[PDB]
């Protein structure tokens, strides 16, 4: 499996490790339970280095960010990041991202560890057009993702520059731990946070010098367990579970992701699409102890409306919770099932997007 630059690190930590996306990474160190709570209650911090991280230069990188990208990139400041998607000609969903616009001539993209490769392909066969040179810095760059209430006030005293001047959804080079990092007040918890870029070789330090920062509030360094857990509460999509090329922005709610006055690749199909939206993802809470699984059908008074995409256990909400692609016909508080293996039904309640909010702002 490929390691990350911190992989001694939780080995020494003692976490639990499992392979994700070919990658030997922490499911927990000391458990999900207490972990998701440190993200809910002061901070969590997670090495999320596995995930990709592309380069855009060139005279035409804003153009080039906005012909991919489903959002409106056309008119982002400097120093702003947009959260995304990007379709192929048909309209079904390459991948989400976060674009970060450093200048007119420089944009980073970050992607899913699971299609770097796929991403990266796209993006180059996409360029012939543009003035632009596309790179993968993934193979030397490490990111950490610094999460929860407490996250500001327990991290500042490594940042050179004041966290408070940087606004959700926007970012600035800096100093941290005494190593050039692009700090963003970014996340994937529903809380407030910040995502530390930097290179490979540096991550070590940096984790070490916010670890010893962590006992000091009682935060804890989380795994892979309570990041899908707390991605799940927040209500955010997880790419491969939630959506895939078989889906368009519109079935899975990330219509205010997709501006068609503008022109992008998928365009004409979303046009087309956004016409007759037959599928909506919609969040369920099961009744029990039992983790619904992508897959398992979902039923509506014996008759099949969709499937489970994501499903786990929110300790938050103490209870067990679920994202399942069903027809539009399906709506809050009605009462569905979900057959679980070997025909047992299981008795679900739609509810209202999002499962809980914390910390997080704009
Ligand atoms: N920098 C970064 N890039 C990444 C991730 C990440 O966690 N961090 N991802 C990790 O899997 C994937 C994208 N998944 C994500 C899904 C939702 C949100 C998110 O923050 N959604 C807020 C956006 C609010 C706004 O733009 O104003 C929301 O839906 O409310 C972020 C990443 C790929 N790229
Ligand atoms: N005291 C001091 N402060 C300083 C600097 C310095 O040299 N000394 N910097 C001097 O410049 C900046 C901090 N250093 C940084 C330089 C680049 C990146 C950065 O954006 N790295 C990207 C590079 C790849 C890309 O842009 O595509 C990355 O992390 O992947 C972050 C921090 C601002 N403050």
């Amino acid at each position: 499996m490929k390691r990350t630059p911190l992989f001694e690190k939780h080995v020494e930590l003692g976490a639990k490790m499992v392979d994700f996306a070919g990658w030997e990474m922490p499911l927990y160190y000391t458990s999900i339970f207490e972990e998701v709570m440190a993200v809910r209650k002061s901070v969590g911090m997670f090495d999320v280095s596995h995930m990709g991280e592309f380069l855009v230069k060139g005279p035409e990188a804003v153009s080039f960010i906005d012909f991919l990208i489903t959002n409106d990139f056309s008119s982002l400041p400097d120093g702003k990041a947009i959260y995304s998607v990007m379709c192929n000609e048909n309209g079904g969903i390459i991948d989400d991202l976060v674009v970060y616009k450093v200048s007119p001539d420089e944009a980073l993209m970050v992607v899913n560890a699971a299609n770097i490769e796929k991403d990266f392909n796209w993006i180059k066969s996409h360029s012939k057009n543009f003035d632009v040179e596309v790179s993968n810095i993934s193979d030397t760059t490490a990111l950490i993702a610094f999460q929860g209430p407490k996250a500001q006030e327990t991290l500042q005293e490594l940042v050179e520059d004041g966290l408070e001047e940087i606004a959700y959804y926007s970012f600035r080079k800096s100093i941290v731990a005494g190593v050039e990092t692009l700090v963003s007040r970014t996340g994937y918890t529903g809380e407030d946070g910040f995502e530390l870029m930097l290179e490979a070789k540096n991550a070590p330090k940096v984790w070490d010098a916010l670890m010893n920062l962590l006992r000091k509030i009682d935060g804890r360094p989380a795994g892979l367990g309570a990041r899908d857990v707390c991605r799940l509460e927040a209500t955010y999509l997880l790419y491969g579970q939630d959506m895939d090329e078989n889906t368009n922005p519109f079935e899975v709610g990330l219509s205010w992701v997709v501006k068609l006055n503008k022109d992008f690749v998928g365009k004409e199909a979303l046009l087309k699409a956004k016409e007759k939206v037959e599928r909506k993802l919609v969040a369920l809470e099961l009744s029990g102890k039992r983790i619904a699984r992508k897959g398992y059908e979902v039923l509506k008074n014996g008759e099949r409306v969709g499937e489970i995409t994501s499903g786990n256990f929110s300790p938050t909400l103490g209870k067990s919770i679920a994202l399942a692609l069903v027809s539009k016909s399906v709506k809050i508080g009605d009462q569905l099932g979900v057959v679980f293996p070997g025909g047992k039904l299981v008795e679900a309640l739609v509810v209202k997007k999002p499962f809980y909010r914390g910390s997080v702002r704009r």
